[PDB]
């Protein structure tokens, strides 16, 4: 359990408003073990996929454009309850439901422009993961401290 | 339009002589949130009581006046989406004693009489604030850039 | 005297060796909270705070600090003593993982603070002075 | 009187537009500086060409004022020991790439016709652009409890 | 032109170890500097000594080639204006205790065998150590809103 | 060899205590990489700082001097570290605030020469005779962090 990983995105927004390094340090001090990091444009396809389960939603055709007007920072962490606590870490939602101290709770309002992304569970991070990441990208090594 | 509901913030006498005007400020910058009106006065006691005539008959509301009276405060006008509520939720509860940590009151004051902020706790009261202590011509507009990044 | 209320923040060797001392620190000067004591040590025989090796380890940074409701306030600064289900925007929160790698200790109860701040303070170390934003702070 | 001396502090509109007027405000603070004024307008063509009139004659004084009215500014006046000085230390240098970290324009901008901040250069320049920023009414004095551990 | 100048930024592995990912991120994000390429990997040793070839024959070669292979680093490219020589100047010098305070070298670290950063000290170093770490398709290219507000 | 075991004495004055500066200070020199070594919360005596500060006896704010450093607490520190007296010295400032330059202590957070906020050993010497005149040898603690191996070669 302590070997869990979770899958974060920072979003396009997120991007242009300069906020990858404060998120970044969120997990860091966290005490979580970043694991694969990249930054790359998503593709329509790749976008679609990771947003499978929400393509008959209406909101589906926006988010999958607005994902895919500007590059995105992709993240693996890991740690105990990595996933979970990476959710509670981000907010809700919905901006306005996201408490002062989450990531969404202090950056951003609307729901169309929550900034970050981050997996709902284990069996959704092990596929947005190996989505996103080939095996050869994620890195292992002994963070310090933790012991 | 939704985009434009705006509401009113005033950081108390005990926020600006504790120099937490900047911190404050900058948790409605980060939010995302506009910046419409600013303004630095020491308010006067009728002012003051127009502003908390809802308090009139209460048993601290001379002891509020006397020390919103007591020093400089910052006005503000704030514009985004649910500005009013979500700005009641950033500055916390009305004791900071139930206010939680990552919210002003929460992070920043300990005691209900100095809880160093005042936030609209309705859109009816915002613009009865705002007008109170602005004139119209000191509210700014212009389009920021993130705007794109914040709205859809 | 209400405003007069003390409680016992220990940083455990963790949160020293994660360089966690200043940031707990300047979370409590900002609430408005007074420095009351504040020592570095390595703490043994620790038989007494507790009813022991993890705290043994390595160093200690034991604090007292006074305010209205302090006890239970410092408690909700800290976050549950889980760090699952400890809030964003607490000391736990932000900072700590697991429950036995603890970073911080905060005393439970104003008896238990009293008793923990008698064992780990003389009373020459606990400083009476008048701080200037403290009229500014309560009424 | 030494104590009492007082600057002028603007932030520009792309220092209002990037979000870093709590950031600004809270050096001034944190560094112990006294806030007397602070206002947020859309300057006039007038006040800008006036504020500027000693560079009228320069190639890029039409843009800078263009740009200037291009958004609103936070006006501001600071008080304290030697701050017209060390106000311009606190700020860095006209090129953002002669400016040092640890300053407003080193940690904060690129490029000089867009470095955030204004700060006045010496005593008498502050005294004529606080008369041309504010009114007399819009000067607040009051005394923080930080002055007698700031100054001895 | 000038304003797509790119520099190559790593974050050593001590810098990863000790967390410091995110704050020196963003120190050049909060700068106005445009993020391009960003990677996490374990650089393998020809690659480390490819990227200090001009050092091979330094008695502290072998000792730098093994701890910066001893765990993962950050890479990056990052744009904007006079962004190599800037990066320069916001990491500090080789030697953390010539760097001064507000600097990247300054703030967080102490020994020059454990210097938490590497930036390109030329435009010519930074196009060879670009192509070096990175392929043209990982170099992402985009406008940054916040871009108005920086250049002219 | 034991260069980077090298101590200094730091003091945050009652200024710097009164205006909430106790964990900005020592932020600065945990995320430098420096080694707490000593802390303690006190107000130090006149005979303390008057032993303190012998150099200045025959100042003109030698009595001023001594007077404000007794009129509230103080944080006395050890700090550890390759060049800590050096480098702390650096990242204090210099005497004056107004010299002090920004991204340093004094430079950040105070104003003037008689209310700046932190003292800082100014040689290897000062410092061995501070720490001792302030610490109690079994008030030193030692350990040993993970982030050693990654500051130190
Ligand atoms: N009502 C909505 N309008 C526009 N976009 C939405 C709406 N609801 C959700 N989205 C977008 O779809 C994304 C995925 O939503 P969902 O997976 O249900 O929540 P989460 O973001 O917590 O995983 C969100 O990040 C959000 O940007
Ligand atoms: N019991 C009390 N004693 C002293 N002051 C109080 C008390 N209750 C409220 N106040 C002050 O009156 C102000 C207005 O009260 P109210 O509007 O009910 O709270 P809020 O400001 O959270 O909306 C509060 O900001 C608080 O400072
Ligand atoms: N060469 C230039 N190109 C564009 N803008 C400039 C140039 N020189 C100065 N400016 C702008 O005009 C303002 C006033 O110039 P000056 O008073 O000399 O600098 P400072 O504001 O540092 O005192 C500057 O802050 C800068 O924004
Ligand atoms: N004298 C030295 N001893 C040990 N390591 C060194 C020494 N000089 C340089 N290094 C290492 O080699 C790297 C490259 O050296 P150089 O290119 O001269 O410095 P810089 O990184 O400042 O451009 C430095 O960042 C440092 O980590
Ligand atoms: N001219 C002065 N007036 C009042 N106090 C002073 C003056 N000069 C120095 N002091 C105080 O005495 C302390 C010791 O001075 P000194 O040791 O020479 O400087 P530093 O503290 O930078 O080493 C200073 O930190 C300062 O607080």
């Amino acid at each position: 359990a302590n070997s869990e990983r979770t899958f974060i995105a920072i979003k396009p927004d997120g991007v242009q408003r300069g906020l990858v390094g404060e998120i970044i340090k969120r997990f860091e001090q966290k005490g979580f073990r970043l694991v694969g990091l990249k930054f790359l444009q998503a593709s329509e396809d790749l976008l679609k996929e990771h947003y499978t389960d929400l393509k008959d939603r209406p909101f589906f055709t926006g988010l999958v454009k607005y994902m895919h007007s500007g590059p995105v920072v992709a993240m693996v962490w890991e740690g105990l309850n990595v996933v979970k606590t990476g959710r509670v870490m981000l907010g809700e939602t919905n901006p306005a439901d996201s408490k002062p101290g989450t990531i969404r709770g202090d950056f951003c309002i609307q729901v169309g422009r929550n900034i970050i992304h981050g997996s709902d569970s284990v069996k959704s991070a092990e596929k947005e993961i190996s989505l996103w990441f080939q095996p050869e990208e994620l890195v292992e090594y002994k963070s310090c401290a933790q012991n």
